[PDB]
């Protein structure tokens, strides 16, 4: 039986830049770096950045719609989109088609999201404002 | 401040084969599904599929090691392996690390693994014998 999420890696081309993008900007915690990787955790995630010559940075219009949603309070949630605006964080989606979100890039590309809310609250939102065809279980 | 993981999304070919695939294959909680994607659960992960013509059925040669691993005891890794394999589902690495896993991709060529083991096991192990260059915080 799966239990949940062990782990995200994320392969990088740039160690130094990824781990300072994670740890320095996003908040997540640094418990380990090595010459081919990192360690962090986000609360109970554990995120490891993988060093591979085979990354690219890749533009969002040549990547498809795969991406890693981060949780975020209400009360924290527009002022941490608006740091990472200022501070000229790439971005691949404007409009809100999943609730409360902001979507923006890491240095590679790799599709990110800050969301306000948990999968029963987009239960119940979706059952008001449903996705075409929508059936629930 | 992010307190943890608040979903994954895969973009996915075609729906059918992937709901079965992380519904019936893999044990998964449908909770949702519309016309262009799924909503599942696996422990606390909240899964999204979502359909998009442009993702690519990838062989594992072609994309790099971004990898998503999910969490099963060691009493049920390897029956678990096996469930997979009688099922013909291809593995793209050995496990050389500690802590079982088993790597094997998705319908789309979306790279997943089975782990068994924490972070604080894994940085446990890394004290002991550390990676070159290995740092830690
Ligand atoms: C399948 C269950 N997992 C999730 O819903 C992950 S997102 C999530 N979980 N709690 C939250 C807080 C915003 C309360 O947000
Ligand atoms: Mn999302
Ligand atoms: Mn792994």
């Amino acid at each position: 039986m799966l239990s949940g999420l062990n782990h995200l890696t994320l392969a990088v081309s740039q160690l130094a830049p990824s781990v300072a993008f994670y740890q320095q900007l996003l908040g997540m915690t640094l418990h380990a770096r090595w010459d081919s990787g990192a360690y962090l955790s986000c609360g109970d995630l554990w995120l490891c950045l993988s060093l591979d010559p085979q990354r690219r940075v890749t533009p969002p219009e040549e990547s498809d719609y795969t991406h890693y949603a981060f949780s975020i309070s209400e009360a924290d949630f527009a002022s941490f989109a608006a740091r990472l605006e200022a501070a000229g964080v790439a971005v691949w989606k404007l409009n809100r088609s999943e609730g409360a979100s902001h979507y923006f890039l890491d240095p590679d590309g790799h599709k990110l999201e800050l969301h306000v809310g948990s999968l029963a609250q987009r239960l119940a939102a979706c059952r008001e404002q449903p996705y075409k065809g929508m059936v629930f279980f």
